[PDB]
């Protein structure tokens, strides 16, 4: 199995305990570390960071203490939108631009890999040609890294992406089948699957459904869209689940109401390091649970929910990240992926877990080391 372990590039300006930077990674506990993110600019991979070149030299120097690890640079992201992308592929000048780009800019800064992280293609103003012309890049790109291995006598570059849990999302953005056939992995982002935007509360990664749920409700739930991607054509060893670690916050409407469904107002109370409404990382979590909170395990769905007063949190610990693993294994899926390294208590300083302790779950779970 595979642990691949998201890093982001802003987690370094979060205050005190919070910040974070590649130094802070334990280079053992996963199989890849993946970079958030690269930009793009002339339909070319660039920084974004005034020190991505300094992160970079700290991230690949992990490789130094694990001859294992192979480490990947993901382009994209929620906030870069569609719009350079979507130049980018509508030429095959404009792609073999871009994929001449990214082999000279993986190969000088020590990564092994791009992760394509396109959110997403046929979605939030990407018109419908991007589907198809997303399976072209990836196919010029996995050929373009095949002959630049052999040309230079070195390991193959990787290419992965990032992909839509959402139904809708992913029946706009993939052609699966041919996709498939060319990425390496394929990073499902079985989480935000609820929040705040619904006006209710719910799970940020049920691995099952509620059972009341029907219809399109019933979609919101890892085993369904793990499944939907399986089922319709991506081999399962490819597939790679997303594990959160972090949840989703909202503020109950009246909290005597306080269950799966609860009705909500708002976007949700803000953490203290993350500072941003309606998501807590899973150490500011340990300290919201030490706070006087009651802590409610969702047994249908097998996660962990809790609130306190109008403050109402859905998430993820170690408990269900273990039944998670179990359950992607018995499916013979190729491993788990985490977003986001930066948000487990890798201080060990706030949850009496450990170092890490949601991501050496998963490491102990998976057989990793
Ligand atoms: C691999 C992946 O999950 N990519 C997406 C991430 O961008 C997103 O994280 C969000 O990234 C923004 C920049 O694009 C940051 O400003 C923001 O802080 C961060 N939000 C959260 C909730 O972490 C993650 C979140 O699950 O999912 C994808 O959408
Ligand atoms: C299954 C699905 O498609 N869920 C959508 C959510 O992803 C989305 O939330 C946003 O997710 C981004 C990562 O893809 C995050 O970067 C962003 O912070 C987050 N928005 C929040 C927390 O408010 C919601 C709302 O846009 O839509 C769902 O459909
Ligand atoms: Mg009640």
């Amino acid at each position: 199995y595979n642990l691949i372990c998201y890093f982001t590039n802003w987690a370094q300006y979060r205050p005190g305990l919070g910040s974070f930077k590649p130094d802070d990674i334990n280079p053992c506990l996963c199989t890849h570390l993946i970079y958030a993110f690269a930009g793009m600019q002339n339909n070319e991979i660039t920084t974004i960071e005034w020190n991505d070149v300094t992160l970079y030299k700290a991230f690949n120097d992990l490789k130094n203490r694990n001859s294992k690890l192979k480490t990947l640079l993901a382009i994209g992201g929620w906030n870069f939108g569609t719009a350079p992308f979507t130049t980018m592929v509508s030429t095959s000048q404009n792609r073999q631009t871009f994929i001449t780009s990214v082999i000279k800019f993986l190969r000088q800064y020590g990564f092994d890999g791009l992760d394509l992280d396109w959110e997403y293609p046929g979605s939030r103003g990407s018109p419908p040609q991007d589907k198809h012309l997303f399976t072209v890049l990836v196919k010029e790109m996995r050929e373009a890294f095949e002959q630049e291995a052999i040309e230079s006598n070195r390991p193959r570059l990787m290419v992965t992406a990032a992909v839509a849990g959402g139904i809708s999302n992913i029946q706009a953005g993939y052609e699966i089948p041919e996709l498939s056939k060319y990425l390496d992995f394929i990073h499902v982002m079985t989480y935000d699957l609820h929040g705040s935007w619904e006006g209710y509360t719910g799970e940020n990664s049920p691995l099952y459904k509620y059972p009341t749920e029907t219809g399109s409700n019933a979609y919101l739930n890892v085993d369904y869209v793990m499944n939907y991607w399986k089922n319709n054509g991506a081999p399962a060893e490819k597939l790679i689940v997303g594990f959160p670690e972090y949840g989703h916050t909202f503020i109950l409407r009246n909290p005597s109401d306080n269950g799966i469904g609860a009705p909500t107002s708002g976007d949700g109370p803000a953490g203290p390091y993350t500072r941003q409404a309606g998501f807590w990382a899973y150490y500011e979590i340990c300290t919201f649970l030490r706070s006087g909170a009651t802590e409610v395990w969702d047994a249908s769905q097998e996660v962990p929910y809790a609130y306190k007063a109008n403050e109402w949190l859905g998430y993820d610990n170690i408990k269900s990240f273990s039944v998670k693993a179990q359950w992607l294994k018995q499916n013979n899926f190729g491993g788990a992926m985490i977003w986001a390294i930066d948000l487990d208590d890798f201080t060990g300083s706030f949850c009496d877990q450990g170092k890490f302790p949601l991501t050496s779950t998963l490491n102990k779970a998976l057989g990793i080391s």
